[PDB]
């Protein structure tokens, strides 16, 4: 009986000032995957959206086509030695976006066991465009450009930049398209490309947590003055139903 986007443990909540991110309270951010090698090296990042479906990034999937060659760790805190209730869980199925967008769908070979540390993130509304300055976070190990909380998971606050702003010409210069969104400062921001590939961007809402972006470091990382961009979770919100209801 666990409901997306609520975790049991309360999430640190980065300070927006703090741009180089914080350790996150260990399993507060639940739905968090880690996508690893055939040999359980983690290399990417990934978000339950369902027991049985990881939201991810192309990009993170471009080496295999073989879901044998991706397994799923959940509930972890450690990047490399994991916690005894971890889960891993192999990869059956693999689902590609099909207009080359840096996002995709993997289908667990086992359902997940949703316990404390392990909830599903909730999906937005089809098209829903999340409002101008929303407070979000950006949650993955990725590369730690410190070493104080390094191997740990971490978190960054973010708000949103509405695309219009974003692609003024000293930003993003009109290259943001409808598929994509910003979080991040315009001015005073760390120099870093944030989370892991396929990582999740959350906003909270009312009472629950809403994964709106997926972490794709191509479509441009965080800059002094250039805000990250991110993939739209709403715009492929139908596309993911139907995937998942067709498999």
């Amino acid at each position: 009986s666990f409901d997306c986007g609520k975790p049991q443990v309360e999430p640190k909540k980065c300070p927006g000032r703090v741009v180089g991110g914080c350790v996150a309270h260990p399993h507060s951010w639940p739905w968090q995957v880690s996508l690893r090698t055939r040999f359980g090296m983690h290399f990417c990042g990934g978000t339950l959206i369902s027991p049985e479906w990881v939201l991810t990034a192309a990009h993170c999937l471009e080496k295999s086509p073989r879901p044998s060659s991706y397994k799923v760790i959940l509930g972890a805190h450690q990047e490399v030695n994991l916690e005894p209730h971890v889960q891993e869980i192999e990869v059956s199925r693999l689902f590609l976006e099909p207009t080359r967008k840096d996002i995709a769908l993997l289908k667990l070979s086992s359902p997940a066991v949703i316990t404390d540390k392990v909830i599903p993130a909730c999906l937005p509304s089809p098209n829903y465009v999340v409002a101008d300055r929303t407070e979000c976070f950006i949650t993955g190990w990725g590369e730690t450009q410190g070493t104080f909380g390094a191997g740990l998971l971490k978190e960054a606050q973010l708000p949103v930049i509405e695309n219009k702003v974003c692609n003024r010409y000293e930003f993003l210069n009109g290259r943001v398209q409808s598929t994509e969104l910003c979080a991040g400062h315009l001015a005073g921001g760390t120099d870093s490309c944030q989370g892991d590939a396929g990582g999740p961007l959350v906003c909270f809402e009312k009472d629950k947590y809403i994964l709106q972006g997926v972490t794709s470091w191509g479509l441009g990382c965080a800059r002094p003055n250039k805000p990250g961009v991110y993939v739209r979770v709403s715009r492929f919100v139908t596309w993911i139903e139907g995937v998942m209801r067709n498999n």
